[PDB]
């Protein structure tokens, strides 16, 4: 058996989360279901894709990453197993774990059954037709070592998360027309550092970089 | 035991939901980030999930007389009509006034005591739900009262053609009381004529929703905002 | 095995919250209950109170994991404290009010293998493993405390606010029929906030045993321009 990590964008405002749990319990009672049903932000694919990118490494290999959110539904197999919409949500996750195989799942009710099936270890070919992994939809996002990148999204504190994979110590980064020093240790001035997800982040000591620097999603970020 | 499904308007900023869960453990969440005091929104949420829940489950819902009503499913919450729609799917046979023993705080400063009647979810509903979840008799909760005395909101689902806006979802979609959405037809609400459709592909559209009620949405938008809709607004099938 | 109650100001949508839950679920594992994650960013007083509100009702021995760390990227200890309940979080005074109810018997410095030390520590304690394995033991008196004190009065202060704007004070008493002064104005103390006209100021003993100030059907915080730290006094 393999555990099911249930991710969704309910924000504790949609009772459907309980229906999904009921379906998983009825079709595959054995497998554990880790409730992360409110971990994804709704109507913000870039931020949702980033959230998965940061969390994925902490999930046990082989776990069924279930994302309940017109777009076809798919299952993808890599180090981890994925079940969700083929709308680019898993774009960043797949950079860490390029899927080896993918399958078409033949509304919102399509996901749980597929996840249960895979959780029980039943053959994927049973979910539906196999499709080439190259046909899996991807957001036009790229994580680079620089020097040019962009503001991917922001966190609740206003810190800006970028697409840059390197934060040269003693170096400087340009964003919002401001030149920010790259350090580690953090005064309402900005600072850049390699964040928890391995991506360069920009923060304002005790403040909001987003608001203080008037930053916007999609803005350019340049390592100097 | 019987599982406990929990719904409230407690929000995500306070530890109220957790405290109720703690008392219960002395639990599956339905929803907690619902608009405060919004009974219609809460009534619909229960309606939406009830049919998929295990028979005999205890539905604890706190959104504002404290009662417990028994049907195929068990209900615990305020007698303010919150359970109106759920009861259309499962009309209670018996109801009881809740007078369970108040939970005892484990830590307490000298002569310290919490305010009286300041957190019913914790001191009245939670102990009642635990009692029922354990399988203990309902009469052990308090005096029995006639189900006919239970409160209900003035919500009527209907084939139409006249209905009303029941509530809105988190995206601003309007949920109506209409049970049918004629193919190729039109629905009038807020002075606008909205086309009814099955497949989609800033524009408003009507369709039969996941709970069997006609809904009005705006592609990548808020029907509530964009169309200036409000609860109670009449909806008419043209 | 003990349950884990998790509090923070990151917001439910922050992946850090998912990571912690994944680390804690890394069968059998502890039940994980969220206290709250949408607390106002960096608001230690509000968080401290939330812990105070919930503590008396949590299972004895529960692990309280609270991560409100405004001291991000600064010198501050990460610690675990053991009492009737167990605490894991930054040594920034966040647990001040909880410790008034439950004075820690032991404290440990969480050594790194940095908030990435919190989840692992919580899991270690939830499983009932030796606290010695977390890092070096330290004196409990050295634990940081916020400059807060719950008092009998008559002088107190506005501690924090709830979502509706009700002001939570540090006063442990709310004598009905009496009066409390806040901002120079006399506010009546009643059994409940409804015993006054809509829009009128009123004081009462809250759900956590502290005197609260509200505006019936309104927001005391906004309507009265209240601020944390503001002097309050029983008349």
């Amino acid at each position: 058996m393999r555990p099911v990590y249930f991710l969704s964008d309910f924000g504790l405002e949609d009772p459907y989360v309980a229906v999904v749990k009921a379906v998983l319990a009825e079709r595959a009672p054995g497998p554990a279901v880790v409730d992360l049903a409110h971990a994804l932000p709704p109507q913000d694919l870039r931020r949702a894709a980033y959230a998965l990118f940061e969390a994925l490494p902490y999930l046990p290999e082989g776990a069924v990453v279930l994302a309940v959110v017109a777009r076809r539904a798919v299952a993808a197999l890599g180090r981890w197993t994925y079940v969700g919409p083929d709308n680019g949500l898993f774009t960043l996750a797949w950079l860490l774990d390029p899927p080896r195989r993918a399958f078409l799942l033949e509304g919102r009710d399509v996901f749980a059954p597929a996840a249960a099936h895979l959780a029980l270890g039943l053959p994927p070919e049973g979910l539906g037709p196999e499709v080439p992994v190259e046909t899996l939809a991807r957001l036009p996002l790229a994580l680079t070592e620089g020097p040019e990148g962009e503001v991917l999204t922001f966190d609740r504190f206003g810190n800006a998360i970028t697409t840059l994979l390197r934060a040269p110590v003693g170096g400087f980064v340009e964003v919002g027309g401001r030149r920010v020093p790259v350090r580690r240790t953090f005064e309402g001035a900005p600072v850049a550092y390699l964040g928890s997800a391995g991506l360069l982040e920009v923060a304002v000591n005790r403040g909001s970089a987003r608001e203080a620097l008037g930053l916007k999603e999609g803005m350019p970020v340049r390592l100097l």
